[PDB]
């Protein structure tokens, strides 16, 4: 169901509209150009940014879940129709870890990128660095492996020596991480995601809360019970089998139009939660920014927000020319990020009452940007066609044309006219807000 180069292609009717608890799913050509290197074109330096992969349940979530399940099965005098399975389900799903899809999916990952890369990653060592998760640790070892794994196949490779993750950046309220949200008082305590995502589930839900209790009589289930019921089909799915190959029975007592609902839930929660609906949203991504154009600009990182200034400033925690970098996050601090960059400056903010696709929103959606295993790869290019060096912003595996700068038809800008488009990170923005 999983391969390398296509990510998650199984039930694709379902499993593309879980949002961030999609699989990873390749984007290539969609809505897009093609993110194939352009002729006559070398890569000069490449970032990614990763998210962990496919996972349990966080510990509060799974708790949750069980009860609920747990419930159901107390009260319900009958399970009916597509309902039947709940009758002998049994809950077992752990928390917080890597699922062995989901560690796959890593490893997947670094081969691709390897594969993608090749030229460059004959001879380098890429620095890595990962947020304080054990999931997004893991993850990066993951990614680690299969980097090796593809570097070791490949007979033209010269310097095979595997590369650690140099740096792990502590999670915490107190510690500056460009990686892990944290630091921001007044953003930290914004209720206006979660709101949005309340009042859009109110909007669904009771259609489907009746279906289920007609199925499950005896049983009363909340709007927020609908939603973890709907849920459960992504995790389960991870969980079940090591390859993701079987759709979780929870998967079908939804619709096909339910879960475009569910879809845009998803991209309400992070669009208003940490990108440009929310205040300090894009804010939470200025310290990558910042360190993403010293890297660009081979130059001292200028950064008063989330970066630390003793880590920013030592080679070896920053090092200014190390041709590949690779950093394991999470999804909402990714979302903060790719609006920081200015990458979805082209979507409106979202309606709060009628679902629009990715298709309508320019590309824009919790799938199709933060799936579980989600990647972007952040090129610096020397072409024949331009003097200047070209940058290119690509998202699971699609083009995601530069805002900011004077963009061409392959999506690209010129380096010093892309730094200068990104001024409201090199400012700061409106961190001072959060305090
Ligand atoms: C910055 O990193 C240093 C070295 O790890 C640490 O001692 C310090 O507390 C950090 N400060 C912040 C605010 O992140
Ligand atoms: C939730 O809905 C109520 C009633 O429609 C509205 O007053 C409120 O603004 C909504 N909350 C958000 C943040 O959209
Ligand atoms: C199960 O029944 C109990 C006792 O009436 C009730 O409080 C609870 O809400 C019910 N839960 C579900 C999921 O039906
Ligand atoms: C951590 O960030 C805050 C601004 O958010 C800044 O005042 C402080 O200097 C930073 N500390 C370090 C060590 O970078
Ligand atoms: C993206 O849009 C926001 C809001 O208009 C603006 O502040 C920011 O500078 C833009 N980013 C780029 C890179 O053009
Ligand atoms: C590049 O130079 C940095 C100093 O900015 C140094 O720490 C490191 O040896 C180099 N980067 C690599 C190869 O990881």
């Amino acid at each position: 169901c999983d391969t390398v180069d296509l990510g998650y292609q199984c039930s694709p009717a379902t499993s593309h509209l879980w949002g961030q608890y999609s699989p990873f799913f390749s984007l290539e050509d969609e809505l897009s150009v093609s993110s194939k290197l352009p002729k006559d074109c070398r890569i000069t330096l490449v970032q990614v940014l990763s998210r962990h992969g496919a996972r349990y349940p966080t510990s509060s979530k799974s708790k949750k879940y069980k009860k609920l399940v747990t419930a159901i099965q107390a009260n319900a005098t009958d399970f009916k129709g597509k309902f039947a399975f709940l009758k002998t389900y049994n809950y077992t799903l752990g928390a917080d870890d890597l699922t062995p899809f989901g560690e796959q999916q890593l490893v997947n990952s670094g081969i691709k990128f390897y594969q993608r890369y090749k030229a460059l990653a004959r001879s380098v060592v890429p620095f890595i660095r990962a947020s304080g998760s054990d999931r997004v640790i893991a993850s990066g070892e993951k990614f680690i492996e299969g980097f090796q794994q593809a570097k070791l196949a490949d007979p033209g490779a010269t310097n095979r020596a595997a590369p650690a993750i140099s740096v792990i950046i502590p999670e915490s309220e107190t510690f500056n991480n460009t990686l892990d949200h944290g630091v921001c008082t007044k953003f930290e305590a914004s209720q206006l995601g979660d709101e949005v995502a309340a009042n859009f589930t109110a909007l669904f839900a009771p259609d489907i809360r009746a279906r289920a209790e007609k199925h499950l009589p005896g049983v009363t289930l909340t709007d927020e019970d609908v939603v973890s019921l709907m849920d459960m089909c992504s995790f389960d799915t991870v969980a079940r089998t090591s390859d993701a190959s079987q759709l979780s029975p929870f998967c079908q007592l939804f619709t096909h139009n339910e879960w475009k609902k569910y879809n845009y839930l998803q991209s309400l929660g992070k669009y208003y939660g940490y990108g440009a609906g929310n205040p300090l949203g894009p804010a939470q991504g200025i310290g990558f920014t910042n360190e993403l154009i010293a890297r660009l600009t081979r130059s001292p990182v200028q950064d008063h927000t989330s970066t630390n200034s003793t880590l920013v400033s030592n080679p070896a925690t920053f090092p200014l020319n190390a041709t590949m970098y690779v950093d394991f996050s999470h999804d909402n601090s990714m979302v903060s990020i790719f609006f920081a960059l200015g990458l979805y400056n082209g979507t409106e903010p979202l309606s709060r009452t009628s679902v629009e696709s990715a298709k309508e929103l320019d590309g824009y959606s919790a799938s199709w940007v933060v799936p579980f295993g989600a990647r972007a790869y952040f090129e610096t290019m020397q072409c024949k066609s331009e003097k200047e060096p070209l940058v290119r912003a690509l998202i699971n595996d699609r083009v995601v044309p530069l805002h900011g700068c004077d963009v061409d038809k392959l999506g690209r800008c010129k380096l010093n006219d892309f730094v200068k488009g990104l001024s409201w990170a090199r400012s700061g923005g409106n961190w001072g807000e959060c305090f």
